[PDB]
């Protein structure tokens, strides 16, 4: 049951939010996870949540999406959350601003959110600071399950893509134990066309020469994060690119452009990508759908409206291994994370799992 999780949710953050607007609140929500000044995360972590993917072990597979620490200012703080890994970014190569504000917007009676950030970032000296500063520390967490993925994003002004990520696998792939290639912002002008064939193949053979070119100690995991909105076609082509250079895993999905019908806030009709509840299960059939069409054989990062441990294991039994949650977080505030945790053990033991291990893709099996 637990009093604080009903206290955040019902109580505390929806007064918060009728204070703060949501960039404001977005800004307050990062100071004050990189101080530390979070609620008692009371979950210990068991063995039957604990995955082995990516090269390294997870000590629980609840992450942080990417979005929420951009420039990578509220790592410990989200470890201290009881998130079992944290991603940041995007990161773009050079500082940038973004969209002019209001740029983020709450659709409280959809449990949705909807932002046109356009990829504000500190940039990557900035981050590769930020990050060398505590570089060791990350060491020691990744080494005891806790490892920090870095999400790859690309100038608005830029004439090579491709040229871009490159430079952040150089520059933030040393401190990464994985990096992703964001192709599926809704917010850059073209960006989503790095997800056809031609493109994606010519652009992740760079990534991947680049990342090769790092010694050992420094080598991450290169994943592609994937939008919702993808034809068959665009799928089918990106699975078969994935098998074809060996990349190491996708994260599906992004959010979506498209507005489900039903949607109730007044804000709905805002430019940008939607998250929360109206994307769960469209990212869940996406997860499904990439997980059969690799064989199951490259590992997925679930994430899109995950806020119970009922959304996490649906997406683990679609095909993740592991799963994220950003919008969640928002509306319920930091007990959501031991919640989820709590509700995924209970459901895999009342479901006849050993572990969470044993349920990745259980639907495809059936
Ligand atoms: C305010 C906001 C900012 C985001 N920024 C990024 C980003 O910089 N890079 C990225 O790959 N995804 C970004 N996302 C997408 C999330 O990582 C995630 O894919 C999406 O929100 C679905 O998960 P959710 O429903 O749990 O929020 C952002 C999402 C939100 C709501
Ligand atoms: C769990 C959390 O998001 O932050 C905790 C540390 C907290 C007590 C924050 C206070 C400020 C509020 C009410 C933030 C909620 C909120 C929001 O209301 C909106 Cl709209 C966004 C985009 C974000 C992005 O992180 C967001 O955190
Ligand atoms: O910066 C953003 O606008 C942004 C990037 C991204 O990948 N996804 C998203 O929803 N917003």
């Amino acid at each position: 049951a637990t009093g604080d999780e009903r206290f955040y949710a019902e109580h505390l953050m929806p007064t918060l939010q009728g204070l703060l607007d949501p960039e404001s609140a977005h800004r307050l929500a990062v100071r004050f996870t990189s101080l530390g000044l979070l609620p008692r995360a009371r979950f210990q972590d068991s063995d039957m949540l604990e995955v082995r993917v990516l090269g390294h072990k997870f000590r629980n597979p609840v992450g942080i999406a990417a979005g929420f620490d951009k420039h990578g200012e509220a790592v410990d703080g989200l470890y201290k959350m009881g998130f079992g890994f944290v991603e940041i970014g995007s990161v773009t190569p050079k500082p940038q601003e973004g969209n002019p504000r209001p740029r983020v917007f709450r659709l409280p009676e959809d449990q949705a959110v909807i932002n046109r950030y356009g990829f504000n970032s500190h940039g990557l000296s900035v981050v590769e600071h930020r990050l060398r500063a505590r570089q060791q520390k990350q060491a020691k967490l990744t080494e005891d399950g806790l490892p920090l993925g870095v999400n790859l994003g690309k100038n608005k002004t830029s004439v090579d893509a491709a040229e871009d990520y490159a430079e952040g696998v150089r520059v933030l792939g040393p401190l990464a134990d994985y990096l992703v290639v964001n192709v599926s912002s809704p917010n850059t002008a073209g960006l989503r066309s790095l997800q056809g064939k031609a493109e994606l193949r010519r652009l992740l053979t760079k990534v991947l020469q680049e990342r090769d070119g790092l010694r050992r100690v420094h080598r991450p995991a290169v994943l592609v994060k994937i939008a919702p909105d993808l034809t068959s076609q665009d799928k089918e082509d990106i699975a078969s690119v994935v098998k074809e250079l060996g990349i190491d895993g996708l994260i599906v999905t992004n959010t979506t452009v498209s507005r489900p019908a039903g949607l109730q806030g007044a804000l709905r009709s805002e430019t940008g990508g939607l998250s929360g509840k109206p994307l769960r299960d469209l990212s869940t059939q996406t997860i499904r759908e990439m997980y059969a069409l690799t064989q199951g054989r490259v590992p997925i990062i679930g994430v899109g409206g995950v806020s119970s441990g009922q959304d996490a294991l649906e997406k683990i039994r679609a095909g993740a291994s592991l799963v994220q949650l950003y919008t969640a977080l928002t509306f319920w505030g930091p007990p959501v994370v031991g919640k989820v945790k709590r509700e995924l053990e209970a459901l895999l033991k009342e479901q006849g799992f050993g572990g969470v291990t044993d349920a990745i893709g259980a639907d495809h099996r059936r």
